[PDB]
């Protein structure tokens, strides 16, 4: 299928055995904002669901499909590949809902629905936005959208901006000094120290900060989900051009992301910026191995490139420069590897 | 190969790309009792090692070879699967030990070493010893051992006892009672609330505890690495009969091991007790789903058996009851996801 061709079968047994865990379930239903504002979306439009015909994609323990039966949904199909499905099924008969949802096991490129839909809902967002990749099975289940048919959440706003935080650096920075040692326990380790950097400015750093350590507004990157195709998501271009607020050394860049879901009475926005109050998807930031000095008035420009492998994930290139000093960093970070710092 | 046969690929991959990591190799370095133990066990057995044949299973960073050099090894062939291959042979180079150590790529099942060896040494010991069935691969390298050859670790003995932690019981129901709501956002998850219970009490829980919790005098099980097979860690059928020293319920058994290095100078003994410097093995505990009331004096017998899986690890049974009252209980544990409570 598109998604065991797109997939090592070793990154797709140990991510559904995750999914498999009711701990799991829970641990992402008691993220009041992710899931009051998934409620909110889908019953203050009610009117995009009401006698309509709805998939969830990747239904877990079938939260959202219930939130689609409350508000007037005929039939929902609720597709989710995961042991989990067993225990939604579980959930279905015992909430008397046997007759409007209707869970289908298996992944959604590879089952049959018996009927195109109207709608189709989902939490396809990992961490800054596009781990998991689970993006292109909500965008391949597009084939089963009627013409004019809606997508809940509609569209995706990545945000980029630059950090100033030497606390976070030093910590890093710190343990990867460990492999300078010439003499541990007899051993001269430092011939790895390079390496042992590489590796730790590698992993992306998913915590919380105080927005005072931003020194620009961030960039804006968009994915519209009603008009993308799952290929448009194999490579990922987001140029930047930051308007330097604050003189000091860059850190690296932080990424959040917001979700809209554009409802015919009302469009509902599940932010995890910042500025708002905290999900379980936190913020992200990438670490530069050696920091930019930026002045007030700089301009700080460049790219952040992702490219998807096979294990699910993104190998992230991110190349910037100061553009007055000609002062340029270059990173990679394998976005499968997070270092989870709360 | 012999490997290959008793793992899913899957579980292959997983795990060698987590010991790829420096990060991990370090973190196991810097457990001292760990690292300086094993540098003892061996500089202080120099007799064993001074101008011998030496093989090093699944070497890692290389620091056991290292050691073996320290203590006058003429050649140490130094055998590991992951990608930290690489980064022993920089070490090797940067250590100047070429002519002494020879690293050699890839599985211990599956390569070829060109003579025998006078010792083989290796960490094969997961958590409860047994999990990542590591000890299969140093049982199977003795196929280079030279007749009469050692082995460091020279035994291994397994530990286990009863133990009442009413917090640690309770914290199971208090995390599964999330279910066991009639309307989380207007949905009935009552109906999952047993399946919850089950998965947690399937965990094992990797921490440290304050030896009061214990009631009875450990029992051991004892692997000896010189006389033992393969085959016989398949099934490790683990009896135990303890005489309670304390009143109270019994939540569970509490497991940690030891082993030793038999030298022809001395031996030497690496412990994960509780009454112990702490390691990076803790202990482990399996709780089970109906306490067992005891009384001092009383008798608490029955049966842990620990079953391979394909999965690197174990599926655990244990089956107890008070001999004076005839209450009875019986737990299934999945060793390869423990809970990790520190
Ligand atoms: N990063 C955080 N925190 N959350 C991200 C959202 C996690 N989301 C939970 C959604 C519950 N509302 C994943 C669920 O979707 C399922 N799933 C994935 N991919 C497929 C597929 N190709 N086909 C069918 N189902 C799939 C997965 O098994 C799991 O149940
Ligand atoms: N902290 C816990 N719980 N345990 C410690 C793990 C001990 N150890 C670190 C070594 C430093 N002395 C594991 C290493 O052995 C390697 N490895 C495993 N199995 C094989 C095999 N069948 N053939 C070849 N190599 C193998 C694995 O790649 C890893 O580097």
């Amino acid at each position: 299928s598109v998604f065991s061709e797109r997939t090592e079968e070793s990154s797709a047994v140990q991510y559904f055995q995750f999914y498999g865990y009711l701990s799991q379930q829970q641990n992402m239903m008691q993220d009041y904002v992710r899931t009051g504002t998934y409620q909110r979306a889908i019953l203050q439009n009610h009117t995009d669901f009401k006698d309509k015909i709805v998939l969830d994609v990747g239904c877990g323990s079938g939260i959202l499909s219930f939130f689609a039966a409350q508000a007037g949904a005929r039939k929902i199909y609720a597709v989710e590949a995961s042991t989990m499905a067993q225990h939604a099924e579980v959930l279905v008969k015992s909430n008397n809902l046997t007759d409007r949802i209707v869970v289908i096991p298996g992944k959604v490129e590879e089952v049959s629905l018996p009927e195109q839909v109207d709608i189709i809902i989902s939490e396809p967002m990992g961490y800054m936005l596009f781990n998991e990749r689970m993006l292109e099975s909500y965008l391949h289940a597009k084939k089963y959208l009627k013409p004019s048919g809606n997508m809940f959440p509609t569209i995706g706003d990545v945000h980029l901006a630059p950090f100033t935080d030497e606390q976070l650096y030093m910590e890093q920075f710190t343990k990867a000094n460990f492999w300078y040692q010439p003499s541990f326990h007899g051993v001269d380790l430092s011939a790895l120290r390079g390496a042992a950097v590489d590796e730790y400015f590698r992993q992306p750093v998913v915590d919380t900060f105080d927005i005072r350590i931003l020194m620009a507004k961030s960039v804006k990157y968009t994915v519209n989900f009603l008009e993308a195709k799952e290929g448009d998501l194999h490579r990922i271009e987001i140029p930047f051009k930051f308007h330097m607020l604050h003189s000091g050394l860059v850190h690296g860049l932080a990424f959040w992301f917001d979700v809209a879901f554009i409802g015919s009475i009302m469009t509902v926005w599940l932010s995890t910026a910042p500025t708002e109050p905290l999900t379980h998807w936190y913020q992200v930031r990438c670490l530069f191995q050696s920091p930019l000095f930026a002045k007030a008035g700089d301009t700080l420009s460049g790219t952040c490139l992702l490219i998807a492998n096979k294990r699910q994930s993104y190998d992230i290139s991110i190349v910037a420069q100061v553009d007055q000093t000609g002062s340029k960093s270059s990173n990679l970070l394998d976005l499968k590897n997070p270092f989870f710092r709360y």
